[PDB]
């Protein structure tokens, strides 16, 4: 049988508003990764989706159909079991330009890409300029371009298209990603995918030796309405660890933590809590390595996790050192055009007073510019930053006609 393990590699899914990012997720695990109410009602992602599948291979068929995602050999007349390669996750974005900072941080949870292109629409899209500059500056680079919805094209268009992507790509750190052709509704050359990201995607060598590091995305009450007060479960936090690992009973720290208020005035102080259970998906383990989505059973009140609350907050060791900074330093460089605008726009430079917006781990902060030089920006941010290391990327962008885009990035310098 196959082992039940964590997943042990996260597979960003990126791309345009409706290209078909969730429906490609959904055939590849079955999972339809929309879980808010919101989303379901207004046909979108909203916060970013979450999906886990085992890939296997069967070693005696031939491939890509050999490729499968359960333990199944039948498909290809063996009654054999597949061997096991790995258990994978997927972080779904979302397209819509309104939400560019919430892809900012699911891209700090990915350790490759797939960039979704609708074959029917004319490439290449704002968000699908945007979603991919974003990768780059990332370094999210083990990336499939996946070209969508075929079955409602011509081989021919879809060729068309397909040239278009490959000129796009010409010059850049993508010159050589593959591009894949499927109809993800109708499931139609999945395999290729499945084949694809085995060959592209490989799982990232992991030194579990460094201090453990968890950015967090969700928290959340799992208690049912009227539940007795002696059975009120602790508040659950959800993420990805980017390094080391965290152990059931560790004495753990959410940083920068919970908002102060002391008659007006507010200041950020660290959660200390300990860890009280760990799970990916439906399975508990005792011990959350990189890759997946991790959920964190602690002790703390569900009303300090309650609707996402914690969001953008990292999770560390209790005694771990973090600077926790309300201003920054960034070395920085800009692009030349506001790559996500719908009408081409030059990128105007730094100035002094200006707010801008900030994106570092899951984090998202607003700040103005207290310094502009060449290289060298300083921020006075309007929430303080958990900073964990020295060099972390952060995404630069800027209010453009109402809209938050993406115009730069930088290393948070300590
Ligand atoms: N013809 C065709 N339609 C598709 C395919 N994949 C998705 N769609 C359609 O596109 C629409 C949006 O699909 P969805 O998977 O939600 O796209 P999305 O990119 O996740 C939307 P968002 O950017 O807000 O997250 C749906 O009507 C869906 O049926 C495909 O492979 N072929
Ligand atoms: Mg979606
Ligand atoms: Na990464």
């Amino acid at each position: 049988a196959w082992p039940k393990v964590q997943p042990e590699v996260n597979i960003g899914v990126v791309g345009h508003v409706d290209h078909g990012k969730t429906t490609l997720v959904q055939a590849i695990t079955g999972i339809w990764t929309s879980k808010h109410s919101e989303e379901l009602k207004r046909g979108m992602t909203i916060k970013l989706g979450y999906a886990e599948t085992n890939i296997g291979v069967c070693e005696s068929c031939k491939k890509p159909e050999a490729y499968v995602t359960e333990p199944s050999c039948k498909s290809c007349g063996s009654d054999d079991e597949p061997k096991f390669l790995r258990r994978i996750s997927f972080i779904d974005a979302p397209g819509h330009e309104v939400l560019m900072a919430t892809m900012l941080s699911g891209a700090a949870l990915m350790d490759g890409a797939i960039l979704v292109v609708a074959a029917n629409e004319p490439f290449p899209q704002p968000q699908t300029r945007e979603h991919f500059v974003a990768l780059g500056i990332i370094g999210v680079k083990n990336l499939i371009i996946v070209q969508n919805k075929v079955a409602v094209v011509s081989k021919e268009e879809a060729l068309s298209q397909y040239r278009q992507i490959k000129q796009f790509t010409k010059g850049t750190w993508a010159e050589n990603v593959p591009i894949i052709p499927v109809s993800a509704l109708h499931k139609i050359n999945i395999d290729s995918l499945i084949e694809g990201i085995e060959e592209y995607i490989k799982t990232p060598y992991r030194d579990l030796s460094q201090k453990p590091v968890m950015l967090v995305i969700r928290s959340f009450d799992v208690n049912k309405p009227g539940t007795q007060f002696n059975e009120l479960k602790g508040g659950v936090i959800g993420g990805s660890i980017i390094q080391g690992l965290f152990k059931v009973d560790q004495e753990i720290k959410v940083l920068p933590g919970l908002r102060v208020e002391k008659q007006g005035k507010v200041s950020y102080e660290p959660i200390f809590t300990k860890i009280s259970s760990i799970r990916f998906g439906d399975e508990e383990f005792k011990e959350a390595k990189p890759g997946g989505l991790v959920a964190i059973g602690t002790y703390l009140d569900p009303s300090l996790t309650k609707a996402d609350n914690l969001l953008g907050s990292i999770i560390t060791l209790a005694d771990a050192e973090v600077p926790v900074l309300w201003n920054i330093r960034i070395k920085y460089n800009l692009l030349e055009r506001v790559v996500g605008a719908k009408e081409m726009l030059k990128v105007d430079p730094i100035r002094a007073k200006e707010t801008l917006m900030l994106s570092v781990g899951s984090s998202t902060t607003l700040g103005i510019v207290t310094s502009v030089k060449k290289d060298e920006i300083e921020v006075e941010l309007r929430r303080p930053v958990a900073v964990w290391s020295n060099n972390i990327r952060t995404v630069i962008s800027r209010q453009i006609a109402g809209r938050w885009r993406m115009i730069g990035w930088g290393l948070v310098e300590i």
